[PDB]
């Protein structure tokens, strides 16, 4: 059987406030379902089926029936761009996100960021068939063709009114090595279980 990525924990559903920019840094991170005072632990995915050096992308995306990219930010150690990027093996295969905030966008930014994402996502193959609009189905960089961008220009415009800023869910994709060393083989992405802001 083929690689593949499991999830061993997933996030709290609730009880955990997406931040505000003013709160600046945080060393602390979205909990994990199964976390309690005394034994705290944290949303942990597994590659299966494969033991080597990967890489795993966390994005943030929509709780919609059609699944696309939020506005809001993952942010933390090893975020950019509102995209978690991490390492795992090349013996040990669980990854877990101790360090997970989502930070709320700015409403009147939601387009901006959207089109901002939407275009890193179909430059670097994250998931862009799946999370941008079916027809950019060509994952995998990638310089952009105008008609690329106008697909992109249209699907934020459109996305940016269907967008639900209370609530979230954390996409995991693993990236295995080709033979030149990039982590170019992308295993099939998995969606986690919803988080709603506390707004508390
Ligand atoms: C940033 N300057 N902020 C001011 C209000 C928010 N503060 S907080 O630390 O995010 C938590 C808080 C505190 C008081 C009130 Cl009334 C609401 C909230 Br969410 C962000």
């Amino acid at each position: 059987d083929g690689p593949y990525l499991q999830i061993l924990e997933q996030p709290k559903q609730r009880g955990f406030r997406f931040r505000y920019v003013c709160e600046g840094p945080s060393h602390g991170g979205l909990p994990g379902a199964s976390s309690e005072k005394n034994k705290k632990s944290y949303p942990q995915v597994k590659i299966c089926n494969y033991v080597g050096p990967a890489k795993v992308i966390v994005q943030l995306v929509t709780n919609g029936k059609n699944i696309h990219l939020h506005a809001h930010s993952l942010v933390g150690k090893h975020c950019e761009d509102g995209i978690c990027t991490v390492t795992a093996g090349p013996k040990d295969m669980v990854v877990g996100f101790a360090n997970l905030g989502i930070l709320h966008v700015t409403k009147k930014k939601v387009f901006e960021t959207l089109e901002a994402r939407m275009t890193e996502a179909c430059i670097r193959g994250y998931n862009p068939g799946l999370l941008v609009h079916p027809d950019l189905a060509y994952l995998q960089d990638r310089q952009l063709g105008d008609r690329e961008k106008e697909l992109i220009r249209q699907a934020a415009l459109q996305q940016t009114k269907e967008m639900d800023l209370s609530v979230v869910r954390l996409m995991f994709t693993a990236f295995l090595p080709d033979s030149t060393g990039s982590f170019t083989r992308r295993l099939e992405p998995v969606v986690s279980d919803a988080i709603y802001d506390s707004k508390a």
